[PDB]
């Protein structure tokens, strides 16, 4: 990786997402969307480091903050769709191509802090919220499928949550200091998602039914000692952060233990490893992987870039190399991959963005 690139958006408001967009069409250049102050910007990446600037949604409301935003395709047509939401509490699903906001979301109410898309099913977002709860939601019949809260749920705002390979489950995290599981594979949530499709307004008098889950299939506070901003799944492994200038590796229960035979009560974790760098104390800074998970990459709150080759036989086995340039020093709040794994994108509290190619 070299640094080939970088710019500044208008705004000077922090850039808090990057995303490339992974169902990019066979033989369209590589387009990433940012997020920050009231708006989402696409761009494509070009030869010779040229970052060409395409088109912004801007929100209507001037105090909407996006923080987040996620890709996926239409189950029809093919034709990517991008979702967005941020402090107003409102998902909304935008064409690309024209930046119109097809439909939005409301029920959150209060501020999104991450959207996940389902692994397999194109429809299935999931948003976490300042609001202790995340939900699932089927954005092809417009329905609100399932809320994961309650009192034995997150207990402060929720920062970050992941689908695992297949999405047969989800785990989050926050400031409550917590990672939760919750099984989407059970009994109960496979059928809701089946009533989920079968739901028409029109051809029907009742509401959608909402499952409420009140009960994480597994819980645990013993990772970190403060806010968990980021967490993402390593096969059965987790991987997750704080503002300890650390990402854990771990699973549930004992070493030998399988994940899906987890009861809610178990007590244990396993450490497998830890990945420390440097200046990293802010809240809210997210690592990111590339799609085949070979490699991870999180920045500092100065500017520095720190990547790791997880390609080696046990976790604690990686091996970090460090990206830095002389005028990156601001905080980088995310990074993105683009699917094929030449271009890695860094974004900053300064609104610039910085193209590192492989």
């Amino acid at each position: 990786f070299k640094c080939v690139n970088s710019l500044k958006e208008d705004h000077n408001q922090p850039l808090f997402g990057v995303q490339f967009n992974w169902h990019s069409k066979e033989g369209d250049p590589l387009v990433f969307a940012t997020v920050g102050s009231n708006r989402v910007t696409l761009y494509e990446c070009h030869s010779q480091g040229e970052i060409r600037l395409l088109q912004s949604y801007v929100d209507a409301d001037a105090d909407e903050n996006f923080y987040t935003c996620a890709w996926t395709y239409d189950s029809n047509t093919s034709h990517p769709l991008l979702a967005v939401a941020g402090s107003r509490g409102i998902i909304r699903i935008i064409n690309p191509i024209t930046m119109q906001c097809i439909k939005h979301y409301v029920g959150h109410g209060n501020a999104i802090n991450e959207l996940k898309f389902h692994p397999r099913d194109p429809n299935l977002l999931l948003s976490v919220s300042k609001d202790h709860a995340l939900r699932l939601w089927n954005i092809q019949t417009d329905t609100l499928v399932a809320i994961f809260g309650g009192v034995e749920g997150h207990r402060d705002e929720v920062l970050s949550a992941d689908y695992d390979l297949l999405g047969e489950k989800i785990m989050s995290c926050g400031m409550d200091h917590s990672l939760k599981l919750w099984r989407i594979n059970s009994k109960r949530m496979m059928n809701a998602i089946k009533e989920s499709y079968d739901y028409n307004p029109n051809k029907t008098n009742r509401p959608f039914i909402s499952q409420k889950i009140h009960f994480p299939d597994f819980s645990t506070r013993d990772i970190h000692r403060n806010y968990v901003d980021c967490v993402r799944w390593l096969g059965d492994l987790i991987l997750s952060k704080s503002c300890e200038n650390a990402i854990v590796c771990w699973k549930p229960g004992k070493m030998e233990d399988d994940i899906d035979k987890i009861k809610p009560s178990e007590s244990n974790v396993t450490i497998l490893g830890r990945f420390d760098y440097s200046q990293c104390d802010i809240w809210y800074m997210r690592f990111s992987m590339d799609f085949w998970q070979k490699m991870l990459a999180l920045g500092n709150q100065v500017g520095k870039l720190y990547v790791w080759d997880l390609e080696v036989e046990d976790p604690h086995k990686a091996k970090c190399t460090t990206l830095t340039h002389h005028k990156c020093g601001a905080a980088i709040r995310q990074t993105s991959f683009s699917r094929d794994s030449s271009i890695l994108i860094a974004v900053c509290d300064d609104a610039s963005i910085w193209r590192w190619d492989r």
